[PDB]
């Protein structure tokens, strides 16, 4: 309804990226915030239909385009060339804050699926610290659910609308280009993984209940959908999910059919130069990788799926501001 500011924990000395980036465009954070419970308010929210994700996403984009500055970007006819320096980059959190005469409702209901109405409500100045982790089909580094999985959707009956899983038990992912300079590895515990599939299959049964809940690689489209791609301390990372989606819930019962070994599945990735933007349509070429190894230790906290008797999920992705919806749908804007 107005325009939000974004308050970080930043140091101008730090000159990681997104430091930098937050020194510049972000006020300190109130070290101890005030908070104002309403649990007889009731209000509604709609996730999907958030003007706060629009702002975020527009800081994202500022965020990356002075941060990850390509070699090469091509957009429409045009080519854009300038110094792409290597960079240290880990994201930090972001809080968005409302303004003089605004505040921000927060929804308390831990069980809100980001539409509709939520009784217990409150009243802040910010929402809590955001890392801004750009990413398709694996949600990385978020907070999780409190209580069970949580399943939004736009509208599940429409299968063209992205499902947000919001898990309540962090999976890990470790992936990793140790000391080809392109190929790399990321490896999962099938045992959590395992887990986290029965359980997810068992809340996607309750919203479609006759029907056999299937899990399914990603059918088409460019490598940054159909793989799980990803920033990690710079360089792009294209990871093959296919062991990953690979499973089926039956009566009650999750079976996994993507391949382990030694209890661990482990995703083939590759580096990548050329890169479909998700700030635009349009491409943006970066130099070849640093080197020493490369790795990166993330928590999955959800997962971004699509619907094509039996149901089947594949992952999806693509639009980071299902990734900012994934964290701003308990909040709203207001007065
Ligand atoms: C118009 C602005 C909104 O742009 C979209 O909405 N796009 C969209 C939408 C869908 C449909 N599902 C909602 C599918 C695929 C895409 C495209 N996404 C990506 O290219 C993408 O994510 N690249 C990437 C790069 C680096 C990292 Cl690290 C990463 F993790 C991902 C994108 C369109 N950009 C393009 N065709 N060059
Ligand atoms: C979310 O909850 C609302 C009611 O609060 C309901 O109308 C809607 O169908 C639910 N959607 C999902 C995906 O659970
Ligand atoms: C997480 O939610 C699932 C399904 O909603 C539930 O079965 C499980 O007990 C929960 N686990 C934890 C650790 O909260
Ligand atoms: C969502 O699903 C379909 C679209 O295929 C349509 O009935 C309408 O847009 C929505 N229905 C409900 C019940 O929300
Ligand atoms: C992922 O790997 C499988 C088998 O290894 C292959 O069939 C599939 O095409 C790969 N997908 C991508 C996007 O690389
Ligand atoms: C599941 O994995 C196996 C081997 O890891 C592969 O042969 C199979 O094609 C995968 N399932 C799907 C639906 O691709
Ligand atoms: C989950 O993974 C563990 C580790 O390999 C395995 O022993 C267990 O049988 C699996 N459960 C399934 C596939 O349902
Ligand atoms: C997730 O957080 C950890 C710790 O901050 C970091 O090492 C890791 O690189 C992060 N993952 C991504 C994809 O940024």
């Amino acid at each position: 309804k107005t325009t939000l500011f974004c308050a970080s924990d930043a140091k101008a000395y730090e000159k990681e990226v997104h430091n930098v980036w937050a020194t510049h465009a972000c006020v300190p954070t109130d070290p101890n915030p005030q908070e104002m419970v309403l649990a007889n308010v009731t209000e509604n929210f709609n996730m999907w239909k958030n003007d706060m994700v629009e702002q975020m996403h527009e800081d994202i984009i500022s965020l990356w385009d002075e941060s990850l500055k390509p070699c090469v970007k091509l957009t429409g006819g045009s080519a854009i060339t300038q110094a792409c320096p290597k960079v240290s980059f880990d994201p930090i959190p972001l809080h968005y804050c409302a303004p003089a005469g605004f505040a921000i409702l927060k929804c308390n209901n831990k069980t809100f699926n980001g539409t509709g109405p939520c009784r217990n409500v409150s009243t802040v100045q910010c929402t809590h610290g955001i890392k801004p982790v750009v990413s398709t089909q694996l949600l990385l580094n978020g907070s999780l659910a409190e209580e069970e999985i949580i399943i939004r959707s736009e509208n599940l009956t429409n299968n063209a609308k992205t499902i947000i899983v919001h898990l309540n038990e962090s999976v890990n992912i470790v992936c990793t280009r140790p000391n080809n300079i392109r190929q790399a590895h990321c490896n999962i515990n099938e045992s959590k993984w395992n887990n986290t599939l029965q359980k997810v299959g068992e809340e996607l049964a309750k919203h479609f209940p006759s029907k056999t809940i299937k899990f399914e690689p990603s059918s088409g489209g460019d490598l940054e959908i159909t793989t799980h791609s990803f920033n990690c301390r710079g360089e792009f990372f294209y990871c093959n999910t296919s062991d990953l989606f690979n499973g089926t819930y039956r009566n009650g019962t999750y079976n996994h059919t993507g391949r382990s070994s030694n209890g661990t599945i482990t995703l083939q990735c590759k580096i990548k130069q050329i890169i479909n933007m998700w700030q635009e349509v349009g491409r943006a070429i970066y130099a070849p990788p640093i080197e020493g190894e490369i790795t990166c230790n993330s928590n999955i906290t959800g997962l971004l799926l699509l619907r094509d008797d039996t149901e089947t999920f594949r992952p999806g992705g693509g639009d980071m501001r299902d990734n900012w919806r994934s964290e701003l749908y308990k909040y709203k804007v207001v007065e």
